């Protein structure tokens, strides 16, 4: 009798849809939870490697400044040594008629 | 000689490259993840719809059959009433 068989067919499809929809749902929750853990792990590694780079950038900044001062000090030392050398040469040349 | 600018410069370059390569690879992974999850979501959306349409098909058939059974009960109850009435007249 078709009332009975249609009732059975309906129940069987409802059970399939309901079991399916629970799987889609549990699958989405598991995926979200896995992405969350992985994104948190990444943010820890990001924060740490930025700190390490930022410390080396500070040192590099200090060193670029030191090098610039060294060039400045050397230039002035060279200027003063060159003018003394020149004066001695001018005195010698003059002293040789 | 221990901590020159050249050494620091190389160290900062090396660190920047590792950080950028990491951020890139992980960016690709996030995009691939979203692409796959979008694809699955659209696939299930379709399978869902066709399962729902199948169910609704039989639900409508079942609905008609419940209606037809209710009709049959009504007709049978009426026929039984009329037959018992005629019969009753012969029972005296």
């Amino acid at each position: 009798q078709t009332g009975k068989k249609l009732m059975a067919k309906c129940r069987m499809l409802i059970q399939e849809n309901q079991e399916l929809g629970r799987q889609l749902s549990q699958g989405r929750i598991a995926q979200l939870e896995a992405e969350l853990a992985l994104q948190k792990k990444y943010s820890e590694e990001l924060k740490s490697s930025q700190d390490e780079l930022n410390d080396f950038i500070i040192q590099l900044d200090e060193e670029v400044e030191g090098m610039q001062s060294t060039i400045l000090v050397l230039q002035q030392q060279l200027k003063e040594t060159r003018q003394q050398l020149a004066q001695y040469q001018q005195l010698e040349h003059h002293h040789h008629h």
